[PDB]
């Protein structure tokens, strides 16, 4: 149908906007702490602690499969990256501190993304 196509064009454009958002968020992680999944070879007990692991490469795979239907779903995944880290790692670690800085700096980006998503529809 023509409607299914119009819907698919909207999703494609949301994917375009979320790709830009993702790039801007990942720039706030210059140490690349959150770039890839925590290695289960190097942290074998990880899934005993963290039940829903997340990282930027995993988000990128979902994004490019047009797997985010709305900004809320994308934000859920970003928040997992941060929240998983702040639980597994102690306050006095470079990992915890990296997550706090990502959260703080990301907030600004995500605030305007929400306005853009609502605005453009």
């Amino acid at each position: 149908s023509m409607e299914q196509v119009a819907m698919e064009l909207r999703l494609t454009e949301l994917t375009r906007l979320l790709r830009s958002v993702l790039d801007q968020l990942q720039d706030k992680d210059p140490a690349r702490i959150f770039a890839q999944p925590v290695s289960l070879k190097e942290v074998p007990d990880y899934l005993d602690h963290i039940k829903h692991p997340m990282d930027f490469a995993t988000m990128r795979k979902r994004l490019e499969a047009q797997g985010y239907k709305n900004l809320h779903e994308f934000e859920e995944d970003f928040d997992l990256i941060i929240d998983n880290c702040m639980k597994y790692n102690a306050r006095d670690t470079v990992f915890y501190r990296a997550a706090v800085r990502l959260r703080d700096q990301g907030g600004v980006v995500l605030r305007q993304a929400r306005r853009e998503v609502d605005s453009i529809g």
